[PDB]
C-alpha cells in the first residue's frame, strides 16, 4: 500500500518539487540528498532513468547516497516508478 | 519554427521506450556510440540530462565526452529535452 504523500506525487508533473516531496525522504534523507547535489526530485528521477529503473541498483545508490533504510528506499522507487508509468 | 520535424516529434509526446536516435541530434552514428556507453533509450539521456541539473554547459560537454557529438548535435538535443521538460516534467 501507500502514503498520501506517494499518491500526492504519483498524481501529477513534478516540476521543481523539492527532493522531499518523494515518498520516503524526509527531512534527515533530504537534508543528505541536497548536501549531495540532490536539491530537487527531477534530479533523484534522473539518476533513477540513469540506472535504467533498476530496482536493486537505485535502492542501493540511495542508501549510499543518503542513508535511506529499507522502507524509505522501498517507498522513494515506487514513487518514481509510478510516476514515471505515467508521465514518461 | 526554425526546430528540426525531429525535434517538433519527440517534444510534442510523452517519450516512453523511444530509442536514443529518436532525440534531435541523435543520428546513427552517435546512437549507436551512446547505445555501447549503455545510453539506450531516450529516457537514459533524459536522466543524464536531470542528473546534470539541465545545465547547458556540463551537458552538451559529457555529450562530446561520450559520443563525440559536435556543437550543433550537443544543442540540438539539448534544447530537445528541456522543450521536452518543459512540456512534461
Amino acid at each position: 500500500t501507500t502514503s498520501q504523500k506517494h499518491r500526492d506525487f504519483v498524481a501529477e508533473p513534478m516540476g521543481e518539487k523539492p527532493v522531499g516531496s518523494l515518498a520516503g525522504i524526509g527531512e534527515v534523507l533530504g537534508k543528505k540528498l541536497e548536501e549531495r547535489g540532490f536539491d530537487k526530485a527531477y534530479v533523484v528521477l534522473g539518476q533513477f532513468l540513469v540506472l535504467k529503473k533498476d530496482e536493486d541498483l537505485f535502492r542501493e545508490w540511495l542508501k549510499d547516497t543518503c542513508g535511506a533504510n529499507a522502507k524509505q528506499s522501498r517507498d522513494c522507487f515506487g514513487c518514481l516508478r509510478e510516476w514515471c508509468d505515467a508521465f514518461l
